């Protein structure tokens, strides 16, 4: 169960909500620590993930534009293409996406977000397998 | 060792560029985490738009107008670790443990490259 155990949990998660202003969007990237947060709704699902340069991308005049940050919301610059984690019966698959994803969000069949699951956790899987190797050796 | 990103394939900001320079190149290049290099691409520090946004917070507002009168190395993260060479293999996937990515740098501190998660993920998923 170390996949599943891995996951960081919802709440330890910063958000944004479906209608936030970028402003907004904003200052929880920069305050939370996480360079990708997901965009809930009001129920709590999933329904996109957003980064400061998503953010700042859309206001690249021809100047930035900071004073659009205001009025513009998370949902018209969010990428809605991501994958997502349902279950941990499949451990390969779970290592698949995280070759081209530093991390995958966990949501249940409601797509209630749940978490998120990280590459550290292979990682550490890696260090542990490499100092077993010198252990047998 | 094959897998390094060479310095070239990454952008970089230089000292003395203010905060706005760095989140156009920020924004533009694809990575989160850029280099600060001087003349001689000596690596100096890394930089982020976290980093650049955090500098401005006010206590009402955030202050995009001091983004021209900020520098990159006053808002530089300087204490990183770095890979000279590929001599110490064990030592590079326990960093990668808990960073993202490395900085390849020769003895003058010369800026070389960057090695990541990603190459690990890909052996694994190879192997599994
Ligand atoms: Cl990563």
């Amino acid at each position: 169960n170390e996949l599943a155990d891995s996951m960081i949990s919802a709440e330890k998660v910063a958000h944004v909500q479906l209608g936030n202003n970028l402003e907004h969007a904003l200052l929880v990237l920069t305050k939370c620590g996480y360079s990708v947060i997901p965009v809930l709704d009001f129920e709590f699902k999933l329904h996109g993930l957003i980064s400061a340069a998503m953010i700042t991308d859309a206001i690249l005049g021809l100047r930035i534009e900071f004073e659009r940050l205001e009025d513009l919301k998370v949902e018209d610059v969010m990428q809605t293409d991501f994958p997502v984690i349902k279950d941990f019966n499949n451990n390969e698959r779970i290592v698949h996406l995280l070759v081209d994803h530093p991390f995958v969000c966990v949501v249940d069949s409601d797509h209630h977000f749940e978490g998120i699951v990280t590459r550290r956790v292979v990682l550490k899987q890696v260090n542990r397998y490499i100092h077993l190797q010198v252990e047998e050796n």
